[PDB]
C-alpha cells in the first residue's frame, strides 16, 4: 500500500501530507483534496512542546517556518483568576526537578520560600513575569537541562521520548498561515493539491472505501483514507457510521466566540505565554501574535446567551474590540469510539475534540499522524495495526479529558452557579480515586493516567497547586529529613532566575 487520499485540508489535512512526505519520500503517494474556510475557532491556535518534534522531522528551523505564520514563543499557559480574583499561575514547559526523591513541589508545600509555588519551583515562571524571551539575541537557548546542541536520536518523534527531556518551550501562530506554508512544503514534495468538494463517498460491498466523487475532478482512488473533514466526519462518522462518544457530561463548555485586535488593554498580548482568564460562564483565551491578538470565550449555553458572551469578551479585550467581526461557533465534545475504521484514518476535529484550554488541538494531531506512520499497514491490513493505532489516540483523548476535568474540579472560585456546578458535575470515577491519591502524595508517575496522553506528573502537580481548591499535604517523610538540600534547590533557581531577567531581551523585541 502507497496510495494514500487525504479530504480535507487545513492544519489536519496538511500535516497529514507533511508528515507522511518526510517518513516515506518519494515512496508515498498522496492526494489531498480540499474546499476551504471553516474559521477554525480563532485566527491563533497554540500547541504544546512536544510540537518541536514536528517541525524537526519535517527538517524545518524556525526562522524558515516562524514569520511565515506571525509564529511567537510560548512558555506556559498563565491560568487566571480561577481560584481568586487576585490570582494567576503558571503551568510551563520546565521539568520538574526533585530532591532526595521527592518532587520540588513535595518541599515546597512544606518549605516554599514563598506562597507562589510556580515562582519557587520554575525558572520559566519569572522569564514569563518580565515578558522576556526563551533565547538570548545571538540566538542561544536559556541555560536549562536541555542541551540544544546534544546527541538525539534520528528522526525523534514524540511518543517514544514522552518528554523524557524537556525542551522549555512551544509555539502560538496563525493557524491558516501554517497550512498554507504546510501546502507549499508537500507540494514541492509531490503531494498532489486538489481544490474541490467530495459529492459521494464510494463504499464496496464489505462497507470498504473505494475512493471519493469530487465536483470536477472525477473519482479519487486509493489504498488509505484519511478522514480531515473536522467536526463533519464525513467519511469516518457518516459514510462508515463510528459513533461518537460524548465528553459532554464532564466538560460542558459548548460553544466559542472569537476577535482579534492589534493589541490586548491588559497587554495579554506582550506575554510569551497563552491566557486563560476564569469567567462567570467558562474562561477566556490570549493567543500573542507578531502584529495581533487572538481572543475568544469559551463558555457553556445553558449558562451564557451568545449575546452575553460576545459583550464579555469586548468588554474583557477593551475599546480596541468595540467594533470588529465577531465569530460564533459551536463545538462538538468527544471522540469518535475508533478514529481508525476499515481503511478511513480520522485525524483532527473529525478524530476528536475538545476545549483548547491547553490548547491540546494540534497536539492531537501530532500524536495521530504519528501513530499513523508508526502502525502504517501493509496489503494483509493486519487488524492489529488498527488495534494498536486506536488504543493509542483513545488513551491521549481520554487522558487529557481527565486532566481538562480537574482544571474544573480543582479551581477553588464558586462564585457563580457556573463554579458552583463545577463540584457537582459527574467525573470519571478513576479521577476521583486519583483525588483521593493527591489529597494525600502529590501526582506521581503511578497516579496519573497510565498510558501515554502528553502530560507528566509535574502538569498535574501544577493545575492542583494553582487551582487552590483541593487542600493538599507535604509528604510525612519531609519532617524527617534535613531540608538543606532542598532550599539549596529553590535558591540555585532563584539565583538563575535573577541572573536570566537581566540579559534576556523582551518578547515583542
Amino acid at each position: 500500500l502507497n496510495n494514500v487520499v487525504i479530504v480535507g485540508g487545513g492544519t489536519a489535512g496538511w500535516m497529514t501530507a507533511s508528515y507522511l512526505k518526510a517518513a516515506f519520500g518519494d515512496r508515498i503517494d498522496i492526494t489531498l483534496v480540499e474546499s476551504g474556510h471553516i474559521g477554525a475557532v480563532g485566527v491563533g491556535e497554540a500547541t504544546f512542546s512536544d510540537i518541536r518534534h514536528f517541525f524537526e522531522f519535517l527538517g524545518l528551523k524556525e526562522k524558515d517556518w516562524m514569520p511565515a505564520c506571525n509564529a511567537t514563543y510560548k512558555l506556559a499557559v498563565r491560568f487566571e483568576n480561577w481560584r481568586e480574583k487576585g490570582h494567576y499561575f503558571y503551568h510551563p514547559f520546565e521539568q520538574m526537578r526533585s530532591v532526595n526523591g521527592f518532587p520540588l513541589t513535595d518541599w515546597w508545600l512544606k518549605q516554599g520560600p514563598t506562597d507562589r509555588f510556580d515562582k519557587d519551583c520554575f525558572v520559566m515562571a519569572s522569564v514569563i513575569d518580565a515578558g522576556l524571551s526563551p533565547r538570548h539575541q545571538d540566538g542561544t537557548l536559556i541555560d536549562q537541562p536541555f542541551d540544544e546542541g546534544a546527541d538525539e536520536m534520528q528522526g525523534l518523534t514524540m511518543s517514544e521520548h514522552q518528554g523524557k527531556t524537556q525542551f522549555p518551550y512551544a509555539y502560538q501562530f496563525e493557524a491558516a498561515l501554517l497550512a498554507k506554508y504546510l501546502t507549499k512544503y508537500s507540494v514541492e514534495r509531490g503531494v498532489k493539491h486538489i481544490v474541490d468538494d467530495v459529492r459521494e463517498v464510494s463504499l464496496d460491498d464489505r462497507g470498504w472505501i473505494t475512493g471519493v466523487r469530487t465536483g470536477e475532478h472525477g473519482d479519487l482512488t486509493g489504498d488509505l483514507f484519511i478522514d480531515c473533514t473536522g467536526f463533519r466526519g464525513l467519511l469516518l462518522n457518516q459514510a462508515l457510521e463510528e459513533p461518537f462518544i460524548s465528553y459532554q457530561d464532564t466538560l460542558p463548555n459548548d460553544s466559542a466566540v472569537a476577535l482579534q485586535v492589534p493589541m490586548d488593554m491588559e497587554r495579554r498580548g506582550i506575554l510569551p505565554c497563552t491566557t486563560a482568564t476564569a469567567q462567570d460562564a467558562g474562561w477566556i483565551w490570549t493567543i500573542p501574535l507578531t502584529g495581533r491578538v487572538g481572543t475568544g470565550y469559551v463558555y457553556a449555553k445553558d449558562y451564557l446567551s451568545p449575546e452575553e458572551a460576545e459583550r464579555t469578551l469586548r468588554e474583557f479585550v477593551g475599546p480596541a474590540a468595540a467594533d470588529v467581526e465577531a465569530n460564533h461557533i459551536r463545538m462538538r465534545i468527544g471522540r469518535s469510539r475508533n478514529s481508525w475504521v476499515k481503511n478511513c484514518v480520522a485525524i483532527g476535529l473529525s478524530s476528536g475534540f475538545v476545549e483548547p484550554l491547553e490548547s491540546t488541538g494540534i497536539f492531537f494531531i501530532h500524536h495521530a499522524i504519528e501513530q499513523l506512520v508508526k502502525n502504517f499497514p501493509a496489503a494483509d491490513w493486519n487488524s492489529m495495526h488498527r488495534d494498536l493505532y486506536n488504543s493509542a489516540v483513545s488513551h491521549v483523548m481520554d487522558g487529557v479529558r481527565e486532566f481538562l476535568v480537574l482544571h474544573y474540579v480543582a479551581a477553588k472560585r464558586n462564585d457563580t452557579q457556573y463554579w458552583r456546578d463545577t463540584k457537582t458535575r459527574k467525573i470519571p470515577d478513576s479521577l476521583a480515586e486519583r483525588i483521593e491519591k493527591w489529597k494525600v502524595q502529590l501526582p506521581d508517575s503511578e497516579t496519573v493516567y497510565p498510558y501515554y496522553h502528553g502530560l507528566p506528573p509535574y502538569s498535574y502537580m501544577c493545575i492542583l497547586l494553582g487551582m487552590g481548591g483541593i487542600e493538599l499535604k507535604p509528604s510525612p517523610a519531609l519532617a524527617l529529613a534535613d531540608g538543606g538540600a532542598a532550599q539549596r534547590e529553590f535558591e540555585q533557581i532563584r539565583n538563575k532566575t535573577q541572573r536570566l531577567t537581566e540579559v534576556l531581551p523582551k518578547a515583542y523585541d
